[PDB]
C-alpha cells in the first residue's frame, strides 16, 4: 500500500545522498574541500526529512517489516562503505583544515541518524525490534568509528611506506624502453631494420620483467596510490598534514615546555621552504607557473600559522 | 580604419585561446584543439570579407597599424612554438594529420591575408608589410611542414627528471618521517620531534641544494614528474603511431615478417601486464586503468593489423 511506500521512498532519498557523497569523497583528491561538507550537510537535511514524514505513518504490519529488512540493510552498508571512504580520505582534508568541519559532519549525521531509528523502532512491531535494532546499532557504531578518528587521532598514526618504489621503477624501465626506440625509428629511413627489431624485443623484455615484479606486490590504496599517478600533489598534502598535526600538539608540547625550540624549528622550517620555492620558481614553464605558486604559497601561509600559534 | 583593426583585435584573441587550448591539452582527446583551430580559419576568413572593400590607407594612418600587426604576428608565433612542443601526444592520439591539414588551411588563408593588405597600405610601408608576412608563414610552415611525415624533430630521450624525482622522495620520506611520531606522541620529552624536524630541514636543504645547477624543465618534459602514468601513456602510443608510419618502407626493405612477430609479442606482453594492472588498482582509480590499458591494446592492435603478412 502507500502507507508503506513513503519510508521506503526516503530511504532510497538517504541511500542516494549517501552514494552521492561517496563519489564526492572518492573525486577528492585535496584542496578546496567545501563541497564535501556541502555533500554531507544535504545528506543530514535529507535524513532530517526523514523524521517530519515517518512521524505520523501508522505501525507496521508483520509482513510488511519483512519487505522492509533488505532496503534497511542495503542503506546501512552503503553508508558503512562511504563512512569506510570518508576515513581513507582523512589527511588530505586534515591538512586543507578541514577536520573539525567534518568532525561536526559526522557527529550531526549521528544525532540525526539515531534519532531516526528511534522513530523507526515504533513504527515496526515488537517482534522484528531485535533485528532493527542490531542494525542500527551496526549503522551509528559505524558512524561513531568515523567520528572518532577524526576528532582525538588516538591511535591513528598513518602507516609510512612505500613500495611504491619499485612500481615507480618499473615505470621507468618502460619509458626509457620506449623512448629507445621511438628515437631509432623516428631516425629510421630505411635499409636494414635489425635494429629496430632488436630494440622492440628490449622493450618487450623490459615489459615481461616488470609485469614479473608486480606479481607478488600488494594492492594500492587510493590515498597511497595516489603517490605515483599524482606524486606533487601527494607531497603537498603530506607536508599540510603534517604541519597541522604539529599545530594540533602544540598545547600539550607547551606543557612539557618545549616551545622555544619547537619555534626556531618551525622558522628554520619555514626559511627552507622559501629557499626552495624559490628555486623551484625558476625551473618551471610557461604554463605550470601558476599552479607551482599555488602550491608553494599554501606551504609557506600553512607553516606561518603554525609558526604564530607556536612562538613564544 | 577602425574596422581592419577590429579584425586583427579578433583574430589576435582567437590565437590566444588556440594557445591557451594547446596549453591545457596534457594529451588524450584533442577534437577540441581542432576546432578551436577551425574556429581560428574562419575568423581569418572573415578578414579578407570585410578588408576586400577597405579603401587605400593614409601614410600617417599604416604606422599606428603597425604595432598591432606586430603583436598578432608574435602571438601567432608562440601559438605555433606551443603547438608544436605538444606535438607527440597529439600524434599518438592519432590527431596529426588533421593538425596538419588545419595548419595548411591557417596558412593558405593567412597568406591570401597577407596579399589583400598588401594593396590597402600604401606602396612605401610594403617593406616593412611583407616582412611581417614573411615571419608569420614561415613560422606556420615550421609546424605545419613542422608536424607531418617526420624524421626531423625527433624528441631526445633526457631523463634528469631522475635527480628532481630523488628529491621530491626524499622530501616525502622526512615528512612521513616526522608525521608519524608526531602522531604517536602524547607527551614528555620532546626531543624527538625536535630532531626529525631538523633532519627534514636539512633534507630540504640538501634538496634546494641539489636542483641548484639542473636546468628548466619543458612542459612536455615536465608532465612526467607530475603526471608519470600519463606521459609514459602518451609517449607509447605516439611510438606505436610512428611504428605505423614507417610500415611502408619496413615493407619495402621486407622486414615485415619480422617486424608483426616483435608486434603480437609487444601486444601480448601489453595483456600480460594489463591483467595484472587490474588486480593492484583500487575503488576509485580501475575505471582510468581500464581507459589507458584498453586504448593501449586497442592501439596495438591497429599496428599488427597494418603490418600483418606485409
Ligand atoms: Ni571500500
Ligand atoms: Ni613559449
Amino acid at each position: 500500500q502507500r502507507d508503506v511506500n513513503v519510508f521506503k521512498k526516503v530511504l532510497e532519498n538517504i541511500g542516494n545522498a549517501v552514494t552521492q557523497f561517496n563519489n564526492d569523497i572518492l573525486a577528492y583528491t585535496g584542496g578546496d574541500a567545501n563541497h564535501l561538507i556541502h555533500d554531507g550537510d544535504a545528506i543530514i537535511k535529507a535524513t532530517e526529512n526523514g523524521l517530519q514524514e515517518l512521524g505520523p505513518q501508522p505501525p507496521l504490519s508483520l509482513t510488511e517489516a519483512l519487505a522492509l529488512v533488505g532496503p534497511v540493510q542495503g542503506v546501512n552498508k552503503l553508508i558503512m562503505k562511504t563512512v569506510d571512504h570518508l576515513i581513507e580520505k582523512k589527511g588530505p582534508l586534515v591538512g586543507g583544515g578541514y577536520g573539525p568541519q567534518v568532525k561536526a559532519s559526522l557527529q550531526k549525521q549521528a544525532h540525526a541518524a539515531v534519532t531516526l531509528s528511534e522513530l523507526v523502532s515504533s513504527k515496526v512491531p515488537s517482534p522484528l525490534a531485535p533485528i532493527s535494532k542490531q542494525l542500527s546499532d551496526q549503522v551509528a557504531q559505524a558512524l561513531q568509528k568515523g567520528i572518532e578518528a577524526f576528532s582525538i587521532s588516538a591511535r591513528q598514526a598513518t602507516k609510512v611506506k612505500r613500495d611504491i618504489s619499485a612500481f615507480q621503477k618499473v615505470i621507468q624501465d618502460i619509458s626509457l624502453a620506449v623512448n629507445k626506440f621511438n628515437v631509432d625509428i623516428e631516425r629510421y629511413v630505411g635499409g636494414d631494420a635489425s635494429h629496430l627489431l632488436a630494440d622492440g624485443n628490449v622493450l618487450i623484455k623490459a615489459t615481461l620483467d616488470g609485469v614479473q615484479s608486480l606479481q607478488n606486490e600488494p594492492p594500492l590504496s587510493s590515498m597511497e596510490a595516489l603517490a605515483l599517478v599524482g606524486p606533487v600533489q601527494d607531497l603537498s598534502n603530506q607536508i599540510l598534514l603534517a604541519i597541522q598535526n604539529l599545530i594540533d600538539k602544540k598545547e600539550p608540547l607547551v606543557q612539557a615546555g618545549f616551545g622555544g625550540k619547537v619555534e626556531n624549528n618551525l622558522r628554520q622550517q619555514e626559511e627552507a621552504a622559501q629557499k626552495l620555492s624559490e628555486l623551484v620558481s625558476t625551473k618551471v614553464p610557461h604554463e605550470l607557473a601558476d599552479i607551482s605558486r599555488q602550491l608553494s604559497d599554501g606551504i609557506a601561509a600553512g607553516i606561518k600559522k603554525g609558526i604564530d600559534a607556536f612562538a613564544g
